[PDB]
């Protein structure tokens, strides 16, 4: 029988092409619309991957929906990061393998200073060695960092999946013999960084709402997939429906 651990690693989605093409310029709205495209390819498969996520499947249909829509942002950022440093050792952004950014490419997206921040993350994970395993589990608990200010369809279901990925990645750390002596300290070091990615994350949404609402008129184009997920999610968020949750704050 597979721990979930191992079920983490055989459900983790492929890495894919952004379709980026040479023949157009580097502009910020070329750069912009194909990461917008990359993330919708992306987020397609986020919604197969949470699927068959072990736990997922028992929170209310409705709370699922939610929890990727208020998480989708980090979710894509975690895994951007991870990318950026197994395939760099965190020297670029590696948003796909026909996609690599250096401060060239930050500089012409517009973004320069969220890509900073991203890269940031990047060199996190090569200060603590991050393992796979540490991501994998790290990555569901951003799914479930962020709920409803106004209540989840079931918080028993949601408390039950958080608390078991908690011990999932507490149990990972402190029972690791690279780790010993040290665990505990690492352990509030990989949760100090998920609390970290709030500050980002909620930099990079504002950035996105913001080409969003005058994709038109900036020429920034946004697949369907994050139409759909910004369209429900924004009103969310200007109602003032959004709740971080932090492990130190
Ligand atoms: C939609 C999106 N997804 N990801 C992650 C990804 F890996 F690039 C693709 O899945 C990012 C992203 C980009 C750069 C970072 F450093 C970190 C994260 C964005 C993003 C953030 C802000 C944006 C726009 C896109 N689009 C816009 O039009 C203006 O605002």
């Amino acid at each position: 029988t597979p721990s979930p651990v191992m079920v983490l690693e055989n459900i983790e989605p492929e890495i894919v092409y952004a379709g980026y093409d040479s023949s157009k310029p580097d502009t910020a709205e070329n750069l912009l619309s194909t990461l917008n495209r990359l993330a919708g390819k992306q987020m397609i498969q986020v919604v197969k991957w949470a699927k068959v996520l072990p736990g997922f499947k028992n929170l209310p249909l409705e709370d699922q929906i939610t929890l990727i829509q208020y998480s989708w942002m980090s979710l894509l950022s975690f895994a951007l990061s991870w990318r950026s440093y197994k395939h760099t050792n965190s020297q670029f952004l590696y948003f796909a393998p026909d996609l690599v950014f250096n401060e060239e490419k930050m500089h012409q997206s517009a973004m320069y200073e969220l890509c900073q921040g991203m890269h940031q993350i990047s060199l996190q994970f090569v200060r603590l060695q991050l393992t796979f395993e540490e991501y994998t589990i790290m990555k569901v608990l951003l799914l479930l960092s962020t709920i409803p200010k106004d209540g989840l369809k079931s918080q028993a279901a949601f408390e039950e999946m958080r608390t078991n990925y908690i011990k999932e990645l507490r149990k990972m750390v402190t029972k690791c013999p690279n780790n010993s002596g040290q665990s505990w300290q690492r352990f509030y070091q990989l949760t100090k960084l998920l609390d970290s990615m709030h500050d980002l994350v909620s930099d990079l949404l504002e950035f996105c709402f913001y080409t969003f609402r005058e994709s038109h008129a900036l020429k920034v184009e946004f697949p369907a997939m994050l139409v759909e997920i910004i369209s429900d999610q924004l009103p969310k968020v200007e109602s003032g429906n959004v709740k971080p949750l932090y492990f130190h704050r």
